[PDB]
């Protein structure tokens, strides 16, 4: 459901909605710059 920064995604989260999640082989969750 929500990940905080520094969690992994795409494979354990998909960033809550403030976070940056890319798919890939082993993407994490970071603030959008």
């Amino acid at each position: 459901n929500c990940a905080k920064e520094g969690e992994v995604c795409g494979w354990g989260s998909k960033c809550c909605h403030g976070l940056d999640c890319p798919l890939a082989f082993i993407p994490y969750c970071e603030k959008y710059r």
